[PDB]
């Protein structure tokens, strides 16, 4: 077991152009999301190539080898299935995906035989490289990969979409990757709806499409065209749970809860596995809920009482239900624990929330939530204004630029300074410290920082933070 061979083989590996040179990294994303939304998007549909190459990918990710084998053997099948004349030529990523996952499975020859052909292929037609070869259709692949990979790559994903667009600007797939990042992007605003109407201009029998483009007329007020589309794509979808779950949303923002509730079961019922599906009941329920005590203003009677009452508990029903499928699915913690936190059931909140961060392997940016709903919690319900201020600084820390940086920034500020009421600083040293260092305030900081050294000589955080002040 040579780490000389392994090396000498992985060298060309690197050349390749597959879901293994892309990085894409596991860090990024929820692991079993991305698998459960990969399977969702296979169902009932062909076009089922690059979802195969990336689940193959996916299912490396979590260890599983030969599960990765078998999504190859399907993409390889699917090729055969196209008979066209393109077959080597459509087969480098699946290839390249073969030899990287043989390479993982320590089976050199194996991994080398998918490297041969590849570099074949690539000598038969001249390409300037030895082992890739420039395709629209691979640049559409990575297209799709880096969109799954979420939203850390959507930039990226957009990029490589438009190049493909640069060979064929009216390709029917390319327009629909691309009209769907730039949806991606949108989210709020509405680039994306020329893109979209363009994308199923292009892809009249398509449901995926339109049920995107009724999303964002929606967003721009054309309610009524939209659930023209999606009155249009109906029959289509009832065994399509990846398509339902967007019909589903609207309806859902539309207030049409029962509609959307129809077709959530639908798709469970295809997908049962599915933390994402059984999340999106609960904010369905919960939405309901919130609209009658409203309607209600917050004293609901008879009937009206009886439904919050239902609604409450069907929420948590399937809130936990998406957190027994995916402990990772941040998002059924954090709106769990803040249906408990509305019902003043604060040990309840804190029971949950408590869970939420001690998961170590979730992503970044659920940590960053999960840190600014806890603080939230603290802030409001608590009113511990020490631990608020704690939750918002390992927020900023953990995500220095997102939507929520202004309100956390203000929200430190307000705290520290409540804190001066009838005590110098303490915790609220390093959160101002931070605050003026990331607003560019570097002497301010600098002072905050070190008032928290003298406090705690010790804390290498503030040691990093004045060598770098010092700067």
């Amino acid at each position: 077991m040579s780490e000389i061979r392994k090396d000498t083989l992985k060298a060309i590996l690197l050349e390749l152009e597959c879901h293994f040179t892309w990085n894409l990294l596991k860090e990024d994303i929820d692991l079993f999301e991305v698998e459960d939304t990969i399977g969702q998007q296979l169902e009932f549909l062909k076009s089922r190539l690059a979802l195969y190459n990336l689940l193959a990918y996916v299912k490396h990710l979590k260890g599983q080898n030969k599960d990765a084998l078998e999504c190859l053997e399907q993409a390889e099948e699917i090729i055969q299935q196209e008979h066209s004349d393109k077959e080597e030529v459509r087969s480098l990523v699946t290839w390249g995906n073969y030899a990287w996952v043989y390479y993982h499975m320590d089976q050199l020859e194996e991994a080398q035989k998918y490297t041969g052909k590849i570099g074949n292929v690539c000598k038969k037609l001249s390409s300037p490289s030895n082992y890739k070869l420039e395709c629209p259709e691979t640049d559409c692949e990575k297209g799709w990969a880096l969109l799954k990979f979420g939203g850390k790559y959507y930039q990226k994903a957009k990029a490589a979409f438009e190049k493909a667009l640069e060979v064929e600007p009216d390709n029917p797939e390319f327009n629909i990757g691309y009209a769907i990042t730039v949806y991606r992007l949108d989210d709020v605003k509405s680039f994306s709806l020329g893109p979209l109407r363009k994308a199923v201009t292009l892809n009249p029998d398509n449901s995926y499409i339109k049920v995107f483009l009724a999303l964002k007329l929606q967003d721009v007020h054309a309610e009524a065209e939209g659930e023209k589309y999606i009155e249009e794509i109906l029959d289509q979808i009832s065994s399509q749970p990846y398509v339902l779950r967007y019909a589903a949303k609207f309806y859902r923002r539309k207030n049409s809860w029962n509609k959307a509730l129809e077709l959530l079961k639908k798709a469970l019922e295809v997908t049962p596995t599915s933390s994402f599906l059984h999340h999106q009941m609960g904010l369905c329920y919960r939405a309901q809920m919130i609209q009658i005590k409203k309607a209600t203003h917050n004293r609901p009677k008879g009937k009206d009482k009886l439904k919050v009452d239902e609604l409450i508990s069907s929420a948590i029903f399937h809130f936990k239900a998406a957190m027994e499928r995916d402990s990772m699915f941040a998002f059924a913690y954090t709106d769990l624990a803040n249906m408990y936190a509305e019902g003043g059931q604060y040990s309840n909140a804190e029971d949950i929330f408590r869970k939420a961060l001690r998961l170590e392997n979730i992503t970044d940016d659920h940590k960053h939530q999960i840190h600014y709903h806890y603080g939230r919690f603290q802030e409001f319900h608590r009113k511990s204004e020490n631990t608020a201020i704690h939750h918002y600084l390992e927020a900023l820390k953990v995500k220095d630029r997102s939507p929520l940086r202004t309100k956390l920034t203000s929200a430190l500020k307000k705290l520290s300074t409540k804190r001066l009421c009838h005590n110098a600083l303490d915790q609220s040293l390093s959160a101002l410290g931070f605050v003026y260092k990331l607003e560019g305030e570097k002497r301010q900081a600098a002072e905050y920082y070190e008032k928290a050294q003298k406090i705690d000589p010790e804390n290498a955080e503030f040691l990093t933070a004045l060598c770098e002040l010092r700067l």
